[PDB]
């Protein structure tokens, strides 16, 4: 399930920095791994991203939109999909951030509607969220 995988990845996100979120574990392990290790090696290029969201209520969707098209413009691949997630989180952890919290359920809309729309056959075709586990997790 695409949902629940976005939905335990931002309560791992929001959790990292001090805030709590209302709404085969070896997947969410296996992606926390990741979404740390593309955070670390990529880390003085997200505290520019984040510098620059400048999200507001009616620009956050296409900002959201934009980044992802423009991530996969180029191929799919697993370190893709993993930037992505690590992207939506640092929207989460912004929009709380900025006192938007309710941006936060939309995110994890968007996230999971990309996931179910855009990313899934791929998915499937590269051998599920199961290869993943195999090439990055224990
Ligand atoms: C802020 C900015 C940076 C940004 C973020 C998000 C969106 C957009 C942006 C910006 C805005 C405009 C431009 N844009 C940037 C341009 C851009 C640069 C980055 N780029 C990409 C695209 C693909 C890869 C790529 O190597 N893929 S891979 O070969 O499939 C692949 C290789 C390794 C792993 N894991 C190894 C595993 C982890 C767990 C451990 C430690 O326990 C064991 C080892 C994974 N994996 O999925 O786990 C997949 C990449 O490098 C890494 C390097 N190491 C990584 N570790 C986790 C993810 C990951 C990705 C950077 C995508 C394109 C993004």
């Amino acid at each position: 399930d695409n949902r629940e995988i976005v939905m335990k990845y931002i309560h791992y996100k929001l959790s990292q920095r001090g805030y709590e979120w209302d709404a085969s574990e070896v997947v969410h392990l296996t992606l926390r791994q990741a979404v740390d290790d593309f955070s670390r090696r990529y880390r003085r290029d997200f505290a520019e991203m984040s510098s620059q969201l400048h999200l507001t209520p009616f620009t956050a969707r296409g900002r959201f939109a934009t980044v992802v098209e423009e991530l996969f413009r180029d191929g799919v691949n697993w370190g893709r999909i993993v930037a992505f997630f690590e992207f939506g989180g640092v929207m989460c952890v912004e929009s709380v951030n900025r006192e938007m919290s309710p941006l936060v359920d939309n995110i994890a809309l968007w996230m999971t509607e990309y996931l179910n729309r855009h990313l899934h056959t791929w998915i499937q075709d590269n051998g599920g969220w199961d290869a993943f586990v195999e090439l990055y997790g224990p």
